[PDB]
């Protein structure tokens, strides 16, 4: 827990940039349904947008926790400008974590220092979302080639991304042991974008469908061996969950941050309503709430730094925990406010539709249950 | 609960328009932020505007059960829809409730028959929500006429209503014993409209600040004694509160019905994820909360009807639980249909956003709780 | 829903009874673990022993719904005593519902009147809890007698009922179809009682293992035909359920009543702790679903008694909700009632300690979710 | 975090110790309502019997958050032998933390190295559970000695104990600055026990009524100055607070043990049901919500060992979160193990009971989230 003078540095030019640039940016973003170009450029400049691209590739390499400290401080303010971080790292992670030296050197360095090029994640497809297994993409080697067929869709900055991780069958047969991983770039001929979705919340992030028709990748770009696809999506998750479970906990404490500044500020009844002691309740179950979140994620994301096999229990507990808690604070937040609260202008209702995206991506709660579940009844 | 063969044929007509006519104007209704005009003026012409309307007074004169159980079917497809009728009600039943035969003979009789003009209640103020007695609104009689100084704020359909009551403190000193309510008519000189607030669900739906500046009204538009609002107010709370649980039940009916179609066409793992333990056990708790919600409040309107006095403590049980109900259910209803739950075509995103106002509106579920628990305790 | 007057004394005449009899008695019912025998020869006597024997055979033939009724009294002041009615009523089911008439009148004549014979039902064995088709008992027809072999577990009045329904194979591959239930009396050959098992709760009755060594009945003793067992079997338990959610109910409702008492008479900080806003929370959450809970209980009691299809998942919503309702409730009525509500001479406790069988037996409520699920998902 | 060896090493032989000789006496202890001499006895050889006792007098000197060790694993197998040690050191908490030099040499010096004498706190009166400033003892100074009239109830180990706190008003009218703490010995003239009331759980542990009649303590025995009394019981309130979270977490943690180990060996439908998707859910929620209560009693512990000022914050989330989580996971605990948790004999019903009064001590649940909103809302 002991954070280096490098990561207390960084978290406090996070929080600054946090209050000063993105918060006064965040009704917007959400209201016209912008990318926020702002952020990522600045992110950019100030070396937070590739936090775990490694040294070697000119990255930062900051550890999984501190990313987990700078989703929280980011989701506090604005979930959108923290799911562009979560994004981008998820796009790099298939590359960094199973990648030959030679692939790595190739596409991972135009990623270094400055660079404002964005990554993405193809593994979601209409027919496949918790059933992976069932995604219908198909990779057929020809020659030096693949040949990518197929779709997918739900696909976090995938219409601007300039490399996607795309994950196909190579073998339909093998299943689980049949399905590879590929690198995909902006301009290859066959690949094609469909619509942005429109959402509920997380307006401020683009949500693509993508297509592949007879789409030729070189041989060269297969991510590790075939087959490999399917371990190396699931090494993945882990990682992916706790992002998730971090801005989930952001989101939750920027709801409870203006709740608790409400009844601090509204009177009624001749005095704040903080005086209140059914207030009182609802404020101390929901910091009970973010703070048990927090310490979980914040557990999970040490046993991943540690490459520790219990990261993959604990992350699922707590982005279980911590989606399920920003829901419900959320939900209470907006009740706090009163009438107040159901107005667009005071954010917490952004925040609410924000947060119940948690519950559903990076694999649904009901999905991460049985996770935790499995991994407690069958060690 | 033995329903007349009127009642019947009313709810089998609201049924089969909420189906072909509501429904598949909702999600325009939503994204376009539009009044319901249609509904209101084919409402109009089916006798369904006015349902409390008295039979003296050229209305159809249905109970409150027949307006809960139109409220219910309403709410399934378009919670705004179900709104105006809501409004238009409430706007409607101090006049019917408090006013004197003259009174209500000059005012109540412009709605009869298929007559569109709108009614609105204004008691609310920026600094008196739950505290009603804070209202600053004041009138002061000067010879035949009241002068009417103050504002009110989340007055549904308040800026299109041709009538509004008024509350407002004729002696400031005597608090429950000293607020008055007065008709209000479209174009009085005084009477300023104010922002139309943007909102995170129920858009199809008119949200209008007002401002009294000496606002002349004549003296035979106060209802009732001097001194009398408080409690004309608190009678018409307990109806509002059925009215508004009823509302949620049909929202919350409205969710469940589409995830449970979602969970028999989506397939995942090989067969439709109806077919797992897990998603069977969410619907069961969703579907067994709306009933335990539509039981409760049919009960209260029940007793509403028959003037019983138990209906405070019912409708109050019923508000607090159905609107609850509305928000959980909606909630797993967007869980249920896993990433496309998230999907603005798909509705339940809307559902999920109209059903956290039923928490707060005709008063927050923790005014509400205080209601039942001091009727349980103090009977 | 309306009563005839024959319901309306005879539930006068019992919560009368509850009061001045069962209640004072139910403190030493469970610190000493004693059957109620007092009750059971009054409830003879009065003719509440037997609610549903028909009157062909000296039976009042009371509804289900005034069974209910009554089990919602019994259990506001003792589970224990609920639980006889329940299981006498259940032990007599399977015969007036699949009995052949000439089996009827021989089995079920001797509980005319203030006959204070017992029934028991057989079903569970050790290795056939929720998967009632595992149970290993067989039933094998040797010329005009079946021999029966195996063992049963958790038996109501096992050990002291003149009359035991007991569930075996007869053809052990037919599965559902292979089943049979059988009339087993007192004194029979082979009939061996086991420990009557200590329990957390519910501890004046009887909980008994049975074992049959070649236990040979006549062929006669029969219920229905070969291999309709497990049907006969499933009919009465759409009738435990809405018995136990009755029960449930009332449970829900005792404890509700003493923590209300409690917060009238406990003065803290000045005054009653009734003044206390979330005091008054707690008691408006708790009474709330317990009248949720009796809503849905009288919904089905009535379905049944109208032979309608549908009273299998609202018989099943309402033992769900209404033992979750007794657990949740008990356990805040001895919150509210502090130190004092943890000491055993205040009731609560008990109440609490038989609240957490309700969710268990007559099927878990993992088991009734399921049921409501499937009949809601594939109607 | 970073245990010392010595932390480890005695954590270590509290683990064997609970496993080999503490968890096969928790079923007698429980049923036949005994005090855990053997336990007591064991601990005081172990230097377990007084963690917090200072080296300066013969003790061991352990931190709370050691102690808050301690407590987990104890109460994952005996809830009473871990209310033993928390009774013992809240006893002396008082005498360590306001007491003078001597003082603390005349009384804490018998409880040196191996001595087996008890402690208690006796503070709570039978007018003064909550609402600590309405207690009715009082203390009158009379030449070199004070005369203490009055009574406790709820006190633990109070007719045992070798010195016992008391809590009276030297001054009735200065309210929260008139009470003061007395050094009580066992003999004193005009100590009078009472009952040892009979509880739902903690049952291997002694609850004791005391009466004062003109009891005279010499003057040297009072804790502090005059007046100091309540700040001295409120800075133990803090630390009592994490204790009983830490044993509530233990609780949970062996509740939750006991039905992971049977889903694994229970066999229903073929498999273990620990291959049911609802079982898994279930699993998944109780473990998750008993890591979440362990993390936050460590931080709180670890708070409260660096003398930092937001343990009041963290102690009072941690006792909230923990003590609700030993409720729900022992009440599915029950529920996994099916009817045989509902039985004595497998151990599971005994933790629920246990379970409810940490609820309730050290100050009940409603009171801490009290404590937690004030400190969040008027920091
Ligand atoms: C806005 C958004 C961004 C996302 N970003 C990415 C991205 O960048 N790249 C990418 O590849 N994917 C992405 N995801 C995909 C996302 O993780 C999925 O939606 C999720 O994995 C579930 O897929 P589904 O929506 O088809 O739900 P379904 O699998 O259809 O689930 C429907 C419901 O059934 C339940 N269910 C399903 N299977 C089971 C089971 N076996 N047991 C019990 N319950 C079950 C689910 O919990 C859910 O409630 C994103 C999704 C969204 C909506
Ligand atoms: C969209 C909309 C439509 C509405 N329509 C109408 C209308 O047509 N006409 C009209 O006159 N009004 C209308 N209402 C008013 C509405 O009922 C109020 O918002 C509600 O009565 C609460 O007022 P408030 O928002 O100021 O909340 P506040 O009173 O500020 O409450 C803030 C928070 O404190 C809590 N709280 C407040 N007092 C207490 C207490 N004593 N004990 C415990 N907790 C407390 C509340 O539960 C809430 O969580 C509408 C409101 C909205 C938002
Ligand atoms: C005191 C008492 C009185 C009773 N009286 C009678 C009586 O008079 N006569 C009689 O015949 N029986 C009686 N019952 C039997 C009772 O109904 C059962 O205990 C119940 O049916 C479950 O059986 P089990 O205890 O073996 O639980 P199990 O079936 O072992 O269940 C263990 C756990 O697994 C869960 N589970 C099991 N199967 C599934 C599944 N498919 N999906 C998801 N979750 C699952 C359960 O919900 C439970 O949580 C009584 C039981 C008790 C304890
Ligand atoms: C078995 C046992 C052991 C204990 N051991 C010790 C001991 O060793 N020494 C000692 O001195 N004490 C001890 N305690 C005392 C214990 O902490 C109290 O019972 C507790 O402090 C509450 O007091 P009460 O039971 O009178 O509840 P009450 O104060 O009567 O509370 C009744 C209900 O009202 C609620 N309530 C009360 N005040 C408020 C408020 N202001 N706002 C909202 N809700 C409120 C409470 O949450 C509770 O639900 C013990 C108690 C028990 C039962």
């Amino acid at each position: 827990k002991h954070l280096t003078e490098e990561q207390k540095l960084t978290l406090d030019m996070v929080r600054d940039v946090a209050t000063r640039e993105i918060a006064p940016r965040a009704l917007e973003l959400d209201e016209k349904s912008l990318f926020p170009e702002y952020a990522r450029d600045l992110f950019a400049k100030l070396g937070l947008l590739n936090p775990l691209l490694p040294a070697a590739y000119g990255g930062t390499e900051m550890g999984v926790l501190t990313l987990a400290l700078i989703l929280e401080e980011l989701g506090r303010v604005c979930a959108s400008t923290a799911l562009l971080l979560i994004a981008q790292t998820d796009g790099m992670l298939p590359i960094i974590h199973g990648g030959s030296p030679e692939l790595k050197e190739r596409y991972l360095r135009r990623f270094a220092g400055e660079s404002t090029l964005l990554t993405a994640l193809a593994a979601t497809e209409p027919a496949a979302g918790s059933d992976l297994l069932a995604m219908k993409t198909r990779a057929v080697r020809q020659g030096d080639k693949y040949v990518i067929n197929g779709q997918k869709c739900f696909i976090t900055n995938g219409s601007v991304a300039d490399v996607i991780v795309v994950y196909a069958y190579t073998d339909p047969e093998k299943g689980s042991k049949g399905i590879s991983a590929f690198v995909v770039e902006k301009g290859t001929p066959g690949l094609v974008y469909g619509r942005n979705e429109s959402k509920m919340g997380m307006r401020g992030s683009i949500n693509s469908e993508l297509f592949f028709e007879n789409m030729e990748v070189p041989a060269e770009n297969i991510i590790g061996a075939e087959g490999t696809g399917f371990a190396n999506l699931m090494q993945t998750l882990s990682t992916n969950r706790v992002f998730c479970a971090a801005q989930a906990v952001g989101i939750a404490q920027g709801a409870l941050d203006i709740a608790v500044r409400h009844t601090q500020d509204r009177v009624q009844f001749g005095k704040p309503i903080a005086h209140l002691a059914p207030v009182q309740f609802m404020v101390a179950d929901m910091a009970t709430a973010v703070e048990a979140s927090r310490l979980l994620t914040r557990k999970a994301a040490e046993l991943l730094d540690d490459g520790d096999k219990k990261a993959v229990l604990y992350g699922s507990m707590a982005k279980t925990m911590a989606s399920d808690t920003a829901m419900r604070v959320t939900t209470d937040a907006v009740q706090v406010l009163g009438g107040s609260g159901y107005m667009k202008e005071n954010g917490v209702e952004r925040m609410m539709r924000d947060a119940k995206l948690t519950q559903i991506y990076t694999g649904t709660n009901q999905i991460t249950r049985m996770v935790t579940g499995r991994a407690l009844l069958f060690p």
